């Protein structure tokens, strides 16, 4: 009886293995645009990518995670709300059975259709597995998805996941070039937060892009024929694989735009 997305194990049942569940700096949060104030002393974001490698793409039964090589400061993210350097290990997304929802953080209540999440770890704390025990151990980038024109650099990821459909299942995912997934303005909101899964680790620094990319109905359906089960067991599509927005409590959402 372990954790996921259906009527017996989904994000309301999950406070009885992980109690910080119903914690002070839970994710995913509603960014309220009005409420949210321009800080003029963030920084401009630096996402370094051109030489981030790309090895393996992974359906773990709950998402499927596009894995990078982070033995080195290859792919990394910096300035902004960050104090020192983040290397991307991996990104994923989640998505809705339908086009009105999917994405975990929502703006003024907008569900968007899905949210790719690009996950970085803080370099001061030498692996992941210490970074999350620690407030400022990652940062995430969020980056909301609506249906309309197809995006040319989602294609490749989209393609593979017919060999991946079930749970434990991968592939060889090299020389992907995470670029293609970011919209034209890095303008962002920033909050403190968590893992928006167990173990809900209250570790992560939040940048929320305000630009969504665009994604062609084709793609999205392709993500919605994946399977939450393993091979040869009763189909369950991957599908609505989103926590819900959890209380804002004692925090400020900072805008890095006027
Ligand atoms: O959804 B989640 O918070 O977003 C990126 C951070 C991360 C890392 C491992 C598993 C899940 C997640
Ligand atoms: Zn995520």
């Amino acid at each position: 009886h372990h954790w996921g997305y259906g009527k017996h194990n989904g994000p309301e049942h999950w406070h009885k293995d992980f109690p910080i569940a119903k914690g002070e700096r839970q994710s995913p949060v509603d960014i309220d645009t009005h409420t949210a104030k321009y800080d003029p002393s963030l920084k401009p974001l630096s996402v370094s990518y051109d030489q981030a490698t790309s090895l393996r793409i992974l359906n773990n039964g709950h998402a499927f995670n596009v894995e990078f090589d982070d033995s080195q400061d290859k792919a990394v993210l910096k300035g902004g709300p960050l104090d020192g350097t983040y290397r991307l290990i991996q990104f994923h997304f989640h998505w809705g059975s339908l086009d009105g929802q999917g994405s975990e953080h929502t703006v003024d209540k907008k569900k968007y259709a899905a949210e790719l999440h690009l996950v970085h770890w803080n370099t001061k704390y030498g692996d992941f597995g210490k970074a999350v025990q620690q407030p400022d151990g990652l940062a995430v980038l969020g980056i909301f998805l609506k249906v309309g024109s197809a995006k040319p650099g989602l294609q490749k990821v989209v393609d593979v996941l017919d060999s991946i459909k079930t749970k434990g299942k991968s592939a060889d995912f090299t020389n992907f070039d995470p670029r293609g997934l970011l919209p034209e303005s890095l303008d962002y909101w920033t909050y403190p937060g968590s893992l928006t899964t167990p173990p809900l680790l209250e570790c992560v620094t939040w940048i929320v892009l305000k630009e969504p990319i665009s994604v062609s109905s084709e793609q999205v359906l392709k993500f919605r024929k994946l399977n939450f089960n393993g091979e040869g067991e009763p189909e369950e599509l991957m599908v609505d694989n989103w926590r819900p927005a959890q209380p804002l409590k004692n925090r400020q959402i900072k805008a890095s735009f006027k």
